[PDB]
């Protein structure tokens, strides 16, 4: 837990949430994207059009040239760049400071977004998925070998200019309510965890659970919406379509492309159904669930326009960053399993309200991870 790291991110919507961090001696001030979809800490070392600012090593007494490069390629962009080490520090986050590996971007395409405010991003997961390979130590696993820090983290992402918090080493209990439920993390790589049943307004979308990990399952806040594969996307827009069959949309929509919008303050939030995902337990034959509203999942872009943040997926599920808005997510690396709760910023609807629910019975649930 720590007062101080708070209110410690910020960004806009749909451009992801990043923390405040400073590299080299003297420190200089980067606004780093928090992303628990990756392994590698990278900054960018070099001009770019959208960069206000870059990782100078010239002007850093403390830099070190690894001599090796690497580069990483992403969901949807890529960049390229230097090894090296340096020295790192969280201004809202604990008192300590680190020599982590930098990959210092040197060329990029697609990666840098146009105003998002951030100029690196910080791979929060595993070094099975770093590049160049697993010896490349992430920067969580060196604060955590270097200094006291407990192995564990927690964010609150909030929706709106968008804020949350990070709080690295621990939990930090004004930030949630009702009881934290947790699901084992299923292997460290990605933060892979398995989802066991899917509702949307209640109705079992009664497919094999298999279905619901193809490939596999990660919580992603690196990612804004939420992705499923192909057969459970192809099943759940279906479900959304009918619900909401009352009024028509664009295919387009439901793509991802066109936004809709409706008279300032009259969006007919009753029409769209909430998601219900039920996750892997703690004990045996047990599980919980996290419900989406609406609002989650219809993302914010006169009058109240929103884009359909829910795509197809080929490579897995992805609990993206709409998915973690509603609660607070622990990342209990110490205890391999990732926990939820209602967060202090939740999302609001005069009927219906996000929840983590528990305990559920549910058979086999072991079955439901792919191979
Ligand atoms: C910040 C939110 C940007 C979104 C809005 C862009 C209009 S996004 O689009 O949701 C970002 C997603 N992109 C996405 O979901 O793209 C979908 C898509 C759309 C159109 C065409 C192709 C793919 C993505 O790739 N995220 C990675 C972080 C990142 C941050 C900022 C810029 C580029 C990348 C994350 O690390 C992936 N974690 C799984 C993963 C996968 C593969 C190899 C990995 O390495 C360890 C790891």
């Amino acid at each position: 837990s720590f007062v101080e790291m708070v209110d410690n991110l910020r960004g806009k919507s749909g451009q992801g949430y990043y923390v405040e961090m400073t590299v080299g001696s003297p420190p200089q001030t980067l606004n780093i994207l928090v992303d628990t979809g990756s392994s590698n800490f990278a900054v960018g070392a070099a001009p770019h059009p959208f960069l206000h600012r870059y990782y100078q090593r010239q002007l850093s007494s403390t830099y070190r040239d690894l001599r090796k490069g690497v580069y990483v390629p992403y969901t949807q962009g890529k960049w390229e760049g230097e090894l090296g080490t340096d020295l790192v520090s969280i201004p809202h986050g604990p008192n300590v400071t680190v020599r982590a590996n930098i990959a210092a971007i040197t060329e990029s395409d697609k990666f840098f977004i146009n105003g998002s405010n951030w100029e690196g991003i910080l791979g929060l997961a595993y070094a099975e998925i770093a590049r160049p390979d697993d010896s490349l130590e992430p920067f969580f696993d060196s604060l955590v070998k270097q200094t006291h820090v407990p192995n564990l983290f927690s964010l609150q992402l909030c929706g709106a200019s968008v804020g949350g918090s990070m709080i690295i080493g621990g939990i930090d209990h004004s930030l949630y309510t009702g009881s934290l439920w947790y699901t084992p993390i299923r292997r460290e790589w990605y933060y892979e965890v398995i989802i066991v049943r899917v509702e949307i307004n209640g109705q079992d979308l009664k497919m094999d659970c298999k279905e619901y990990n193809y490939d596999k399952s990660i919580v992603d806040s690196g990612t804004t919406n939420l992705r499923l594969p192909k057969k459970v996307f192809e099943a759940a827009v279906k479900s959304i379509k009918a619900a909401s069959s009352t009024e028509k949309f664009p295919d387009g929509f439901w793509l991802g492309e066109q936004l809709v919008c409706w008279q300032a303050g009259t969006t007919p939030w009753n029409i769209f159904p909430v998601i219900s995902l039920y996750l892997m337990g703690e004990v045996t034959n047990q599980s919980f669930r996290i419900t989406i509203l609406p609002q989650q999942y219809l993302r914010p872009v006169q009058d109240d326009c929103y884009k359909f943040a829910i795509s197809q997926s080929s490579t897995g599920t992805v609990m993206g960053a709409v998915i973690m808005e509603g609660f607070y997510v622990v990342f209990d690396r110490a205890r391999k399993r990732i926990g939820f709760a209602v967060s202090a910023c939740h999302v609001h609807d005069e009927f219906r309200t996000a929840a983590v629910e528990g305990p559920f019975v549910t058979l086999d649930m072991e079955d439901c991870g792919y191979n």
